[PDB]
């Protein structure tokens, strides 16, 4: 009824490049990120991860996995089935399917079978397709403002109870049995090999693996810029997953000369495909952050770093004024470049293995 | 919460050719039969299966397996697992295994998947190695004068709650982990697609195939033979599965001057393997059946019909007297033919598909 340690890794592919744009996993891996949180786990949460990345995570989600730890891995994404085998659609797997581009679960669990762990709850919520091993295979995607899945929806709400972890994930299937959508198709599975009374609400008592957590979640300090002409800009920052972080532009000094001004965030690296045209909103929903406009201070400019885990070299981005006064014709522009170093899971390189 | 029908096939292998003899079977069969009985299901319970058999067995129940029935299949034996597949071994398989000779779990289960069944029970107890599918997996036959399985053991109290099938079966997985032997390894293994609240004590409410299982499970009458000496013999049965049946022989009457008789049977066809050696004996135990002395006559000369789904032909037998009075030095022999039909399972010819 005690774990050595309590791990997880939540895995969430919402933009695919060759096949259907998902828009549930958002939702499940952050609303499951902070339940986890609750039941004291040491949650890494990723969003839009390609093949060779995903491969990376996986490894080190295992390499976690030592005697008597809890483990958690929950995929939300796009799914494959040949030969009886199943697989996880990474973003830049190409259409159609082909097993060398994705994640074999039946591998997964062959390393994850030659583990010690006490408990390891393998939770996949796919679409279009002892170790005391907890497999969930749930196969339903057809999902307030934002949307929840199927499978979350009901995963929720008993999440948090001091019941057998298998007794929670029938009681899940049965919840779901009676919902109209997943009572009509069987989309939950479950396979057991859980020969003890273990739960996910679970107490600790090798601490090292937290400080370890920490600093893989460390965001870059609030910074002020003071330009030439006067004008000061704060720089704010919000994590929103373990890959994606939120940056905020807001002006705390304008002289009465400027009658219009607001710093526009560009040139970030090449690695992390962020286009210009879905940077510097007026509000933190147009990018789109699951993060909503209440937490975040209003009258920002907010841009959202998608892909943390492509972050090579130091974040080097440069901010523009834009100042312009009714008085001259013209709009003018001052820039100045900023370093805030390897945020986030960019601090340690996702490369490689 | 209702089953349109409850139809159980339980399959025992204690007899192997050419593999290491098993004690369990016998009894979790036998126990397990009675208690599905209690529960309302027409069991049939048979022992020592061939290839051909099993295969034939699993398909006719697999005929019953019609929308919202509730089917049980029990295989306990030897087992085989060769690239992540299962096997069920029959008496016939000779050593090294070898998978032409054997049952594919796997594809047993790509069959139960193509159906309409309110519930499906797997359970197997294998050795050295919407359908709502409930797939239990044990591997423990390291087992009162009677030798009772790890798995039965704990599976019979269990049995007879009224709680979900997928509950009692991960209540089951918990008291093995308690028991000692079952702690050290992890043999049970649950695979479930159960979405709603099925149990095995879930009432019927068609009945034609109730008087099938009659038809299927019937007993030849008890008859007496008159001897051209006068001494009168009866001749009576008793099931203990549905391929096996006790025969006995009591002696009626005895005139003053027979010191010494006891009616013997022999003859019996081909087919069914019985060795004379095994046949007329003291007590019922030394064949052995699960049958115990106090359930039928003593004084008697007991006969196991072990194989009955080989009876091709109407059971043909013929009895000896071997009578001998002190009198009279030499002992002297008078025999008759009887016609029993065919008993038990072998009424349905097991050939062919
Ligand atoms: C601490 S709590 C925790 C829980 C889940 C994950 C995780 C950390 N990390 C950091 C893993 C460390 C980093 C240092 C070397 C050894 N490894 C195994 C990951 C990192 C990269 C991909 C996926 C994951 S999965
Ligand atoms: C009635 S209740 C019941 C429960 C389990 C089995 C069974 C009957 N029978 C008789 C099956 C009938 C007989 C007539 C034709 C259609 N079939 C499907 C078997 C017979 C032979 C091998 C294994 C089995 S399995």
């Amino acid at each position: 009824m005690l774990a050595k340690d309590k791990v997880a890794l939540l895995i969430g592919n919402m933009n695919y490049r060759e096949h259907p744009k998902l828009k549930a996993p958002l939702v499940d891996v952050y609303e499951l990120t902070n339940l986890l949180r609750q039941l004291d786990f040491k949650v890494v949460s990723l969003l839009d991860l390609t093949e060779y990345e995903m491969r990376n995570a996986v490894d080190e989600f295992l390499l976690l996995l030592d005697k008597g730890v809890y483990g958690l891995l929950y995929y939300a994404g796009h799914g494959y089935e040949n030969f009886g085998n199943s697989f996880m659609v990474p973003v830049d797997a190409p259409n159609p399917y082909r097993s060398e581009n994705c994640l074999c679960v039946q591998n997964i669990l062959k390393l994850m079978q030659e583990k010690e762990t006490g408990l390891n709850v393998f939770l996949l919520d796919m679409c279009r397709k002892t170790a005391n091993i907890v497999f969930g295979y749930a196969t339903c995607q057809g999902a307030s403002g934002l949307a929840n899945g199927i499978f979350m929806k009901f995963l929720k709400d008993r999440l948090l109870e001091d019941k057998k972890i298998t007794v929670l994930l029938d009681e899940v299937a049965e919840d779901m049995g009676k919902c109209h959508l997943t009572k009509g198709k069987q989309a939950l599975e479950i396979r057991s090999s859980l020969s003890e009374k273990r739960a996910l609400t679970d107490p600790i008592q090798s601490l090292v693996r937290n400080l370890q957590w920490a600093k893989a979640h460390e965001l870059p300090e609030s910074m002020c810029l003071k330009f030439d002409c006067g004008v000061q800009i704060q720089l704010g920052f919000a994590a929103e997953f373990s890959n994606v972080m939120i940056i905020y532009t807001s002006i705390v000094y304008k002289p009465p000369e400027i009658i219009m001004c607001d710093a526009y965030v560009t040139d970030f690296p090449l690695d992390l495909d962020i286009d210009p045209k879905d940077a510097n909103k007026g509000t933190p929903e147009e990018t789109g952050s699951y993060l909503v406009s209440k937490d975040l201070p209003k009258h920002c400019l907010y841009t959202r770093l998608s892909s943390l885990q492509k972050l090579k070299e130091h974040l080097v981005f440069t901010v523009c004024l834009s100042y312009q006064y009714s008085g001259l014709e013209d709009t003018v522009e001052d820039k100045q470049e900023v370093n805030v170093g390897k945020p986030l899971i960019a601090k340690l390189d996702m490369h490689r293995h």
